[PDB]
């Protein structure tokens, strides 16, 4: 109950994140970003081994969900992570997996 | 590129445990079952707000993903945190959101 009691108004909140970071490419590139000021598509397409358009949707739907964020130019659009709350994440998933 | 060296093997894996805990109710449920282990059924469908049918289908489910074991006798069943993994994200969860 102490616990529950805890986080149960951010539940949906939460779970909404954990949601967001649910698929393993999203995990790569959510690491790949982490501390990171600005990384362009075209790198965590190669990162990713996937498409360039499978890039570029999981990046415009991170940014819709408020994961990331993204810096544009005359020349180029680099991206970074925007909640926080997922570089916590990624910090206990490295904790836990190494 | 260090957190991507150090995850990726494991971002599937990671993957399918942030994904098994992606529903609100199923948080409620962790945090309820955190230090307390042997709780039934019962006990979580009236925390979660659910049926008693849906609140049994998400522990099936949780167990079968590896999060929560079961402890049974005749006369009911009671659940339990399995993977540790479980405990440490809902604790960077309360670091985040409380």
């Amino acid at each position: 109950m102490t616990e529950l009691a805890q986080l149960q108004a951010s539940a949906e909140q939460a779970a909404a994140l954990l949601k967001a970071m649910s698929h393993p490419k999203r995990l790569l590139i959510l690491c790949m970003l982490s501390g990171s000021p600005g990384t362009s598509a075209g790198e965590l397409t190669r990162i990713t081994g996937l498409s360039a358009s499978a890039t570029s949707q999981h990046l415009a739907r991170m940014r819709d969900e408020g994961l990331i964020d993204s810096q544009r130019d005359a020349q180029r659009i680099l991206y970074s992570i925007k909640n926080e709350a997922v570089n916590a994440i990624i910090a206990t998933l490295k904790n836990v997996y190494c």
